[PDB]
């Protein structure tokens, strides 16, 4: 029941079509798909081999170039799973296989069915106490409404999100009551709004690089308060911030290839606590 506790991780393999056909917010260097597969493999390795989570590895689908980013199609709170209606029409079929796995994991399933609603899981920050939901190009008010009705035990508050960003493009939970936050103008504004709307203030962990504010926090029983963060090779000055968390078990993980298509750390997994 402690924050960050998980027993299962759902992930999904990369399709070869990702390199050229995955959606991306900015034009940049070419995706090395073979290398991206290696980085994804190490990522899965940490969750399953090193941390002992039961990993469900969904097969890839070439017709769904973004299928690896499973975070966007499912939001899990306790034993309830909200199957989303992704903002990008090209990603909507990714829902089909996620519904399968979560039904097998025997969770209480709720699917976003309103044809006027959109929501990317990447726009959702669950602090352990409430939800913050980015209103972006991908997530609308109606999407936020459905999330609120699904997790009625929790308060849900919206935060404006600019351009091709998601809420977690510049923030994530780094521990209980602790929000990892970028230092950009956008990130600070979003944080101020979050702090202003919440019932409580949150502690924060400020990092110089927005992207490196996206990390994975895991409470692993009899092992540690684990934090998966971007490497010192990717973001040296942010890694130095994480390194000061003496009580955390720090695991640097590279996502350099998938970053080219806006794929960060939280984006590649759905974490579940199954009793
Ligand atoms: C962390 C998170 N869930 N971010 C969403 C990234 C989506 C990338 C993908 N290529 C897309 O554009 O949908």
């Amino acid at each position: 029941a402690a924050f960050g506790r998980a027993t299962h991780a759902v992930v999904r393999a990369l399709p070869e079509s990702l390199g050229q056909h995955a959606l991306r917010s900015a034009k940049g260097e070419e995706v090395d798909v073979a290398r991206a597969e290696r980085q994804h493999q190490l990522y899965v390795g940490v969750l399953g081999s090193k941390l002992g989570l039961q990993v469900v590895e969904l097969p890839a689908d070439e017709s769904l170039p973004d299928c690896v980013f499973v975070e966007d199609v499912a939001v899990v709170c306790e034993e309830t799973a909200l199957i989303t209606r992704p903002g990008a029409p090209s990603r909507r079929k990714e829902v089909d296989m996620m519904k399968e796995a979560l039904e097998k994991l025997q969770l209480n399933i709720v699917e976003m069915k309103d044809e006027n609603a959109t929501l990317d899981g990447g726009d959702v920050l669950f602090t352990g106490r409430e939800f913050f939901v980015g209103l972006s190009k991908r997530t609308n008010q109606r999407g936020a409404e459905i999330l609120a009705d699904t997790f009625k035990d929790y308060a849900v508050s919206t935060v404006p999100v600019a351009d091709g960003l998601h809420l977690k493009s510049f923030c994530s939970m780094a521990g209980p009551n602790l929000i990892a936050i970028g230092s950009s103008e956008s990130a600070q504004k979003a944080l101020k709004i979050m702090q202003q709307m919440s019932d409580h203030r949150y502690d924060k962990l400020t990092v110089p690089d927005d992207i490196a504010a996206n990390c994975i926090y895991l409470n692993i029983p009899n092992k540690g308060h684990v934090l998966l963060h971007r490497t010192p090779e990717e973001y040296p000055e942010s890694a130095k911030v994480y390194e000061k968390l003496k009580d955390h078990m720090l695991i640097p993980v590279s996502m350099s290839e998938l970053e080219k298509v806006d794929g960060l750390l939280t984006c590649c997994s759905v974490l579940i606590n199954k009793k």
